[PDB]
């Protein structure tokens, strides 16, 4: 058994490999203690680590472990999964949408971090909590799928009324920009949660299409756990990427890219 | 008397020249602006922005209408020169109800992006997190707010481990909320975090296109800065951290109204 772990701020991603049979496992970072305990019981041929909490794991385990930088690990695991799933992309931006978001340009051989932003999954949970008092992730994200953004968000055509706008009128002009025109409306947790995701989705995508243009690629690969159980977040990201003339790609087990990469390095 | 008006989604910016007067009125009160205009003797009336059409239809005199991007660019160059800046090139980030970003190459401008994180989000999300609707009050309240229990930093995730980017960077806006559920989230802290996120998104976008178009100059404008020192500081600090020069402009929010006049 060989093992790769991407110990992030919110989720611990574990890949076990055994005779080319692969296991994909998630555990909360909150429960890192139980991950360490599990590890100490196992017969492990090779253990590779990455992410911010790799150190916490490495210190509390009884066996050696190689530790890799998460940007390189994610890039390598993602290329392994892109190949396996029939994509041969000469180059691409990838947007690792986790607790926060890191953006990368892969030129065909290697990656470079070209930006990042703190709009990501951690904001969906945290701001989500402030607007709804829901702490359970599944519940939070389910509820948001049932949401309407029209009373909350302001569109380019809302500002330009009956004039020809100088950019497409369906574009979001101001996230939460309509709230003050609907104070005679009672803002439901679904609507509000849909608008949190709405803004997170549009910020990530905008950043991604911008660096796609800068590094002269049309391919944008979206990964990270922020997409699990959140179809609304995919749709927002997908629709807008397309609107901007770029190809969006999701990846089966994209959130484990870092755990896989750690396995297939050095 | 000549008049330029930038009728935005939230604020109507009026410049009167009689030779300069700078006046603001709420877009909600556009009716009173139209009434004021119909009483006046105006040699030339130039209009720009989204609500220009609403004004133009309800007035009882002619009016040239310009596209806001070209107007803002022209007015801003006038103000830059007047205030002693000779910038060969620059990004400008018009931070209004929403945010539009531009690259000025020394002779003309081009829109290189935009985002819906801006002043409208400060007000709107601000309202949702505090039930304050008054802008002055909302922004005053945010000013000494503390973000540390709300935002998550690179070093919080890389707890005792060398991070691969600077550890003081915000990693996740609102990303700490779930680690402080025992804590009272006060309206100031929460409002400081709204502005925090809006400031960091605008700046990130602006420094990114600054790099792309190989300029180190970033000029920030729009009314979103008025009575919000915290929003300037967040934007300013991070721009500097990224190796770019931030610039604010006296009456930068009127750039569009001025530009309409001189086109
Ligand atoms: N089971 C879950 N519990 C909490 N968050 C989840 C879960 N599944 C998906 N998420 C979302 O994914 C995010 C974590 O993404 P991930 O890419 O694993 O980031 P990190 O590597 O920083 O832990 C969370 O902030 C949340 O939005
Ligand atoms: N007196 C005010 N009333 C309402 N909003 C204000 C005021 N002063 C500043 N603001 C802020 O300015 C933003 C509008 O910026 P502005 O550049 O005037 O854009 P627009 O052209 O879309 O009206 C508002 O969204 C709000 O954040
Ligand atoms: C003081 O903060 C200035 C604003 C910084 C905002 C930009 N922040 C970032 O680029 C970090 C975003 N987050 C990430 O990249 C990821 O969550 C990691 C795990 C930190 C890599
Ligand atoms: C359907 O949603 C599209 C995703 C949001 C895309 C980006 N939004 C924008 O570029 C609009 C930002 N707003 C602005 O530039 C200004 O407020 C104007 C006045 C509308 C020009």
């Amino acid at each position: 058994m060989k093992v790769g772990i991407d110990a992030g701020g919110t989720l611990i991603k574990i890949v076990q490999e055994q005779d080319n049979q692969r296991t994909f496992k998630t555990e909360l970072t909150k429960n890192i203690d139980q991950v360490v305990e599990w590890l100490n019981q196992q017969q492990i041929e090779k253990l590779c680590l990455t992410g911010g909490n790799a150190g916490v794991i490495a210190e509390n385990i009884n066996i050696p472990a190689q530790i890799f930088v998460e940007f390189d690990a994610a890039s390598q695991g993602l290329g392994i999964l892109l190949k396996e799933q029939g994509h041969d992309l000469a180059d691409y931006i990838f947007a690792n949408v986790g607790t926060g978001t890191s953006l990368h340009y892969f030129d065909g051989q290697s990656q470079r971090r070209v930006g990042g932003i703190g709009t990501g999954g951690g904001m969906i949970q945290g701001l989500g909590y402030l607007l709804s008092q829901i702490t359970d992730y599944k519940q939070l994200t389910d509820m948001a799928q049932h949401g309407d953004r029209n009373t909350i968000d302001l569109k380019v055509r809302h500002i330009y009324k009956d004039t020809e706008p100088p950019i497409p009128g369906d574009l979001t002009a101001a996230n939460f920009g309509h709230v003050l025109h609907h104070l005679d409306a009672d803002f439901t947790p679904s609507n509000k949660l849909a608008a949190v995701i709405g803004v997170v989705g549009e910020v990530v995508t905008t950043m991604a299409i911008t660096v796609a243009r800068e590094f002269k690629t049309e391919n944008i690969v979206y990964i990270g756990s922020s997409f699990h159980n959140n179809a609304l977040l995919r749709k927002v990201v997908e629709d807008y990427t397309v609107l901007r003339g770029c190809k969006p790609y999701y990846v089966e087990n994209g959130a484990f890219s870092g755990a896989i990469g750690a396995l297939y390095l050095e």
